[PDB]
RNA sequence: GGGUAGUGAUUUUACCCUGGAG
RNA sequence: GGGUAGUGAUUUUACCCUGGAG
């Protein structure tokens, strides 16, 4: 078992340095409490243009053991959609509701309809009017 | 001499409390060193909708002696244009270049052409690429 | 993403609305 | 107001462009 599936949120990310850590709250479908940190490098972020993650954004990902710890292979939003990125990202506040794509909107989305995800942090467990992250 | 003309910048303003102070750097056209604080109440701000000032924005105003100190009567931006207001003000970042009105833009502005004022703080002494306030 | 306001004398504001739709 | 990017292992980023025009 070399390639594992993980889900969580971004713990922290430094845009300039190009890396940070994910907080894995579920490993291969099983809930982790406490969560386990997974290293993330910008090169592995599923996004349009310049890559970064914002603290607290919901992620789904594949990872592996590395000499330095746990390393993520590909990092997406829940259900394989794109990541949100840094609050300072250009066009970062005009994403399609379905995929997170900066190019269009949900009425023009040709991808299959996705489960509703938080307008602020992409969580599939809550909605923006109840977003613990936005409440900061 | 009851009504005086003054000019300066906003020292501070608390939007919830509805008051703050102006740093008067010129009284009746004559430069002051040190500047003198002038009280300002939201009721006296020349602006469209909910009133507030942001720290550092350039003002012109009329003022008078009050029991508590100096009180401003009317507060405008340089040359009688509208104030900028709190950074959090709805539509606050989409003002006409000539008057600062929220309703339109410089092409459709019918007021006489005004001296060029900073895009960030409305100063008539500098431009945005050299703004000491934005440089914070 | 969007909205509303009002403690008058020295320091940076409080609410609200938003889920098959912008 | 707008743009560009790239230090791989534990903490929130660096530049730039913009003045009779958006
Ligand atoms: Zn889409
Ligand atoms: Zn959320
Ligand atoms: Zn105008
Ligand atoms: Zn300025």
């Amino acid at each position: 078992p070399q390639l594992l599936h993980g889900a969580g949120i971004c713990k922290w990310f430094n845009v300039r340095m190009g890396f940070g850590f994910l907080s894995m709250t579920a490993r291969a479908g099983v809930a982790l409490d406490p969560p386990v940190d997974v290293f993330v490098h910008q090169s592995k972020l599923h996004m349009e243009g310049f890559r970064s993650l914002k603290e607290g954004e919901a992620v789904e990902f594949t990872f592996k053991k590395s000499a330095k710890g746990l390393e993520s292979i590909r990092v997406t939003g829940p259900g394989g959609v794109f990541c949100i990125g840094s609050e300072r990202r250009p066009k970062g506040g005009d994403r399609c509701y379905n995929c997170g794509g900066l190019d269009h909107h949900a009425k023009e989305c040709k991808l299959p309809p996705q489960p509703k995800k938080c307008h602020f942090c992409q969580s599939i467990n809550h909605m923006v009017a109840s977003c613990p992250l936005k409440a900061q």
